[PDB]
């Protein structure tokens, strides 16, 4: 299955365990490199890594350059290697004045329009310590909660929904919706494997899209697999 359906396995592995790359209050090293910013000496794996954070525009990299930021991101292997250098997309928010005590984001989970249990009193409850937070951070936290409690990507402990889909789960269709106060709806297909590789699935996050953490709710619409 890994040889001939790698996208399913890569997507599964992206969100099934919770180990985001996080830095608090750091400044990038040297000037920006077009759309990218470098952060040195981040604890990782067997030692440390230099993290190259890419955004979708020179304007964005320039904006954050020389400012303290928090990073919350999913990294990938770049573009050769080594093991002490990793790449990522977006995940950056200004540090100064952005800290708050954990704020839970309102979350609704549906299966074919039928609301499901969701706990606000857990460690993995979707929350953030940031006034302005990236959609990437909320997506990572939400999909981890989903895998933990609904086994959407397969091979988890929850057997309630079966295992018949192409993800060896109850599901192979559904969107996560970030409803901003503005009326803007950001919608991602939760079962999109992109071009099969990890990087292709992370590129969406290059927009570094943010929301205020008390100015959105998250709706998760799963479609139960029949067949
Ligand atoms: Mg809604």
């Amino acid at each position: 299955y890994e040889m001939s359906s790698v996208g399913v396995i890569n997507l599964r592995n992206m969100y099934s365990t919770y180990d985001p790359t996080e830095v608090k209050g750091k400044i990038n090293e040297g000037p920006p490199f077009s759309g990218s910013l470098f952060y040195k000496n981040i604890p990782y794996g067997n030692s440390s890594i230099e993290l190259k954070v890419e955004m979708n525009s020179v304007e964005k990299a320039n904006f954050f350059s020389g400012k303290r930021v928090d990073i919350f991101t999913l990294e990938y292997s770049p573009p050769s290697n080594s093991n002490i250098k990793k790449n990522s997309y977006g995940g950056i928010t200004l540090s100064d004045g952005n800290r708050i005590d954990k704020k839970n984001i309102p979350v609704n989970i549906f299966i074919d329009g039928v609301q499901q249990k969701y706990s606000y009193t857990d460690i993995s409850t979707v929350s953030t310590d940031k006034k302005e937070v990236t959609i990437q951070e909320l997506d990572v936290k939400s999909r981890y909660y989903l895998q933990k409690h609904f086994n959407i990507y397969g091979f988890g402990d929850v057997k309630d929904f079966g295992r018949s889909s192409r993800f060896q789960s109850g599901f192979e269709e559904g969107n996560i919706i970030f409803h901003l106060n503005s009326g803007e709806r950001i919608s991602y297909n939760m079962f999109d494997t992109g071009h099969g590789d990890r990087e292709s699935m992370l590129k969406k996050y290059s927009d570094n899209k943010t929301a205020y953490s008390d100015q959105l709710h998250i709706d998760i619409y799963l479609v139960k697999f029949n067949k």
